[PDB]
């Protein structure tokens, strides 16, 4: 079998302060993740704000999630994706001499490759790393999408390539994928379908709406594994509501807001070209907030 | 509190001999569907090219269905929709005349109609019969999409209508649906995700490939019905490359061309605008066919 | 080829209603309008005609309305006659052919998605079935389908009859493809808001929504492109631009019926379900966008 | 100040995994003796995303050399996702002596409009040369809106148009109809003559590495209301144009460059690569109906 990262996972925000992550901050929200039964945990993915991170900071990240989740059964996922193969090895290689316990990597953003591309991309990001390379298929913002032949031909060819990531609002495809080959870990990319998802054989979630609630996310997630449809439908329901909210600006402009209106962090800074969203949805924000129990440290 | 049409339903094709409705194919076509565990039958649907029959078709088409189900368990919800309101209003009065246990009234489609029409559409629609009436929401081929909220209302307002034929490949929407109205009747009318939309609380299927495979569509459906959701999923897998084949082309192309390759009709025989799908997907069908158990007569 | 043809400034004429029927002597009123401020040919019973709800009759009614209206008159009359079944297809344009409509305008088949090869045998038939010109409408949008460039111009040269396409799909490069393929055929505007482009890129006409409010600025737009005046079209449109965008803030022709009555130029506001009159604020911003206009009276 | 007219989307050869920078600059010198106004060196055309900075800094000095005593200018591109680092390669390409910018809308991250305002206001207010905007939802997963575009022509002196690469001539009239003064580029080699038809000035094209000539005259016959001759050339040009995007640019421009000898070697960056051999046929048979103007 592959080695595979699975259950409820977190995209983790970076918390700034002053223009620079804030470490303490970092390190005190993961570990609320942890206490919260959060499985893995995702550094500098999309919703930490990678585009505008700097490798330096990347590498800081995903050290503190590393140190925070030693000694404990939570899992290093980390964010190590680019639109140029020769830079996304390099971030591979070094999440994984970090102590990342494996990677998650976006699809080629922006220069649209093909299917013949994609392919070599994560084939050559696959052999330079002997951990689990988990795929992200959103082309919402990528522009491209990887194929489900793709997808399985790269499960097939690559040993640690063991699943993906999917965000893009497609069920269909999720069947096809799990019909065609059925040792694939399919992650919901996806917070407000993570119920279909898993109930069609998904092994995971990889959630923005986890960082402000752990504890329902993975609520869900383990009643769905443990086939609990029924469970996992009710809370997948109820988070309806806020896992659409949490998009009514781009991701992680209303998670961000929502965990500092929540004083789970200290200040409500974004590196640009993401800004603070307008008054009105900060209001819409804090509307949908306030019908949630939200965990504190 | 509402009169309800669920389970297991078939799209039934209807047969076309020398230019006219091949009268007793059609009854025994529907003779299979009922001793191959089948709940209801649609009658002059999509599938059953309803754009291209007569007047007098339609009622010719709907009588039969009404006549061969008649002493079994088995209903009749009639298609009888239309994008011009006194048409619609007339045709659901005429099935229910025909003796149909209820209809199946598609959105306007082509003229738009906002979201304020669609509502007064199906409401004089309502009014017009004592029978359920079922939505059906297919944005790919009317040009417009009836919103949940329309959905919602119209289910609240109106006493006869009790759910909606989703096909619009959108599991968010039906995420949507029945986490704020829990209580209405979500039909799958998109086969290749059957098995997801009955997981999150659909109710039945309206099938194109149970004309095909009526025993394994119903079996599916009521595993999942009866919360059997491994033995559902299983089921929902194998049909997959089926279910993908047989819209390939416009349906009900692909499934015509199945019907007569597995020789349960007659000739091949559509009425234009419809034809034979290309000599590329009729080779792709018969070849698909081959992983399958074809009930007979 | 050389065919006949129907080209020029053309109106999708609105079907207004009063007490739930067509209102017979206000839509010859209407066609007098078109005619005196330059318009070539009407489109009676289109889709901003509310085809789909009329009645074979009122079909009839319209058409013998326009027909009549026109006589004597240069200005032609290019019937609506589309269906989703071919035979019906057929059998409209036969009955637009015998009411004496000059040509037919013939939309592709809605709803149920035929094939490249479903259309072809669909306008092959409704082509070989008489003997005036017939104008294809591709409008994806509405129709849930679209007739490729290759479809269209086979249509072009293997039937007679079919001289053209009234496209409305936004698609400026499909323009160039057709065009570039096929120099001969005569591609109509059925989206206002670029005419302009349509016309500069060899487009022989427009069918227009904006020409039953607007009929002498379209019909002026038309005729300085047909004449190389590229420069003055190309103002007109500008200026036209903020009213052609109006006139689809909600489904045509809801807009465009409402303005005509916001213009004095009908009687009542009555649409056939499940058409409806507009929200009241989309009525307040048709009515705020005509202000800038000068509207001919009747 | 302004940078108009016949300008080329630079693609950028490779040998050896190296820039090929001999190659480069007669690549350039074939531009300039063929009419083009200005070339754009790292582009998408002239894969950006995968050069590195040094790389970057490199063609566009190149560029700048290349055309020094000429009346060519060099608009180069200095796009990111990440505003610090738009405002960096702005500022390394204004002491590198770039005439003016392009610069991509933040691709991936998905910015509001509030958020590529600020983006491109803190690039304009870094460099005190022209900057174009450019606009390609396909590509980004998101669109600069009509009003956005205005608000940042009016607001910025420097910023002076965009580059459309939407297929929506309707935005194209929207844009010119409510604000005339922007120039609007083509950023779309099939229609660039309707967007020039309608008041657009000039074009960032793909099809001119292969057809500079032809590229050129089109945008100087469009530009002299010379109509009927431009659409002439668009329309010769529509197969060109077309099979140019039957994989993902610069796939199939680079293939046709090495098939007509123009530059050495067939080698793209991961995750870029070759053609199928399929499109690499139908490209090969497109080209046929062209003449190629050789160095």
């Amino acid at each position: 079998d592959k080695n595979i990262i699975i259950g409820a996972m977190t995209a983790l925000i970076t918390p700034f302060k002053n223009g620079k992550v804030d470490e303490q901050s970092y390190a005190r929200l993961i570990k609320r993740q942890i206490e919260n039964g959060i499985d893995a945990v995702v550094p500098v993915g999309t919703t930490g704000e990678s585009a505008t991170l700097t490798h330096e900071e990347h590498r800081t990240c995903i050290e503190i999630a590393v140190e925070t989740c030693k000694g404990t059964k939570v899992k290093v996922l980390a964010g190590a994706g680019s639109n140029a193969t020769h830079e996304a090895v390099g971030l591979a290689k070094f999440a994984k001499e970090h102590g990342a316990d494996g990677i998650l990597s976006v699809a080629p953003f922006y220069n649209k490759p093909t299917q013949q591309g994609l392919y070599e991309h994560y084939k050559a990001i696959a052999q330079s790393v002997d951990i689990p390379v988990l795929l992200y298929n959103v082309p919402g913002r990528t522009g491209c999408e990887i194929s489900t032949d793709t997808i399985i031909k790269l499960f097939r060819d690559c040993e640690n390539i063991y699943g993906v990531k999917e965000a893009s609002g497609n069920i269909d495809k999720c069947v096809d994928l799990l019909a065609h080959e059925p040792r694939m870990m399919l992650i919901s990319g996806e917070d407000a379908i993570n119920y279909p998802i898993l109930s069609n054989g998904g092994k995971g979630v990889i959630s923005v709406t986890s960082n402000l609630l752990p504890d329902m996310i993975s609520a869900l997630t383990h009643f769905a594994l443990d086939e609990n449809y029924k469970e996992a439908k009710k809370i997948n329901d109820e988070l309806y509501n806020i896992n659409k909210i949490l998009f009514c600006e781009s991701n992680p402009i209303p998670i961000k807001t929502a965990m500092y209106l929540a004083g789970l962090i200290e200040s409500l800074e974004f590196r640009l070209p993401l800004c603070s969203p307008s008054k009105e949805n900060f209001a819409k924000i804090e509307e949908v907030m306030k019908k949630y129990k939200i965990k504190g440290f």
